[PDB]
């Protein structure tokens, strides 16, 4: 079907614009963002989430993909706000890190030039245009999504203790796994109410140019040996002309310009 790519290897990132011809647009992510060369608009509409303190349904899968393990969302997640009231359907969740330590930046999103060791982001589509995440993505539909940033402190994130397990069942690539009951608000910051928002686009091919961005300012704690995890994935790649396993590292997009976009901050 779709042509393979890689970050640093075959089919680099910076190459992915001779296959995936959005990847070069001027509305690319991800990007650092400064607090103080953002613009405060008291305007925006405050973060309203349906459904997400409820338990996760028994069919969510988390998957290895090779690139990422990805969460594939089955309960009526809605959420809105931000740029506008319209309502959007979460539907999944990827991850992205590093070398997996406390001093190793795995982030996509950077806070005040700050990278950190792990991102969360939640992909979500208008579920009344679309049918899925995919086909919104095919038919370049208005696209949302939440970045979250990881910080390692000392104590295990009990929050994440089922999103955990799931990571350790799928190390082997292409692996997918039921998860154990969690709760998606609890996997959020402590407070929502403060966070950025600018116009972006997926940070791997298609690199679909239509994604507005909700990035938290406030952080999640993980502990080391959760974060740890997460590096015990599986991936596969081409290697000169030889195809090897390895574990999957690094699995982040380098920062983009932002080309006289403009980041938001809401006001608190």
């Amino acid at each position: 079907e779709e042509i393979g790519w890689s970050y640093t290897g075959a089919l680099n990132q910076k190459n992915w614009g001779k296959k995936y011809p959005t990847c070069n647009s001027p509305k690319q992510s991800p990007i650092n963002i400064d607090e103080d060369l953002t613009q405060v608009n008291v305007n925006l509409k405050k973060l309203k989430f349906q459904g997400w303190d409820k338990t996760s349904l028994e069919n969510t899968f988390i998957h290895n993909t090779g690139k990422t393990v990805e969460i594939n969302l089955t309960n009526d997640y809605r959420v809105s706000g931000g740029v506008s009231e319209m309502v959007f359907k979460a539907s999944k969740i990827t991850f992205h890190w590093g070398k997996c330590n406390m001093s190793s930046d795995g982030s996509e999103h950077s806070l005040e030039g700050q990278k950190f060791p792990l991102e969360m982001q939640i992909y979500c589509f208008d579920a009344d245009r679309f049918s899925s995440f995919e086909e919104a993505v095919k038919g370049k539909g208005k696209l949302r999504a939440l970045s979250i940033l990881f910080e390692v402190g000392t104590e295990e994130n009990l929050d994440f203790k089922a999103i955990i397990d799931g990571v350790e069942s799928v190390s082997r690539f292409g692996k997918q796994a039921a998860l154990d009951p969690f709760i998606l608000l609890n996997l959020l910051p402590n407070s929502t109410d403060k966070y950025y928002i600018y116009n972006g686009s997926l940070t791997s091919p298609p690199c679909t140019d239509t994604v507005d961005w909700i990035v938290f300012k406030d952080t999640v704690s993980i502990s080391e040996s959760q974060l740890a995890v997460f590096c015990e994935v599986l991936t596969m790649q081409q290697s000169g002309y030889v195809m090897l396993m390895d574990y999957l590292q690094n699995n982040f997009r380098e920062q983009q310009y932002k080309f006289s976009r403009q980041v938001f901050s809401s006001y608190t």
